[PDB]
Parts: structure tokens; C-alpha cells; sequence
């Protein structure tokens, strides 16, 4: 048998729907080099 209710609880049912660590936005590699004051250098594009 199973002595535990699956799906219910708290952090899972109303907290992290899958994972609370989807980067700063969602697979967006823009942390160290994202703004102009982070790595403007001479040429960027």
C-alpha cells in the first residue's frame, strides 16, 4: 500500500511546479555579459 498522498503537500502543489531554479529567466545565458556595463569592450556584435 502507500502511506503518503502524492501530488498534494505544499512546496510541490503550490511552490515549485517542476523546479525553482530555471536560471534568471529561462535558459537565458545573460548573467556576466548581459548589459553594457558588464562587458561593453570595443566590439560586441
Amino acid at each position: 500500500a502507500l502511506a503518503r498522498c502524492p501530488g498534494c503537500g505544499q512546496g510541490v502543489q503550490a511552490g515549485c511546479p517542476g523546479g525553482c531554479v530555471e536560471e534568471e529567466d529561462g535558459g537565458s545565458p545573460a548573467e556576466g555579459c548581459a548589459e553594457a556595463e558588464g562587458c561593453l569592450r570595443r566590439e560586441g556584435q
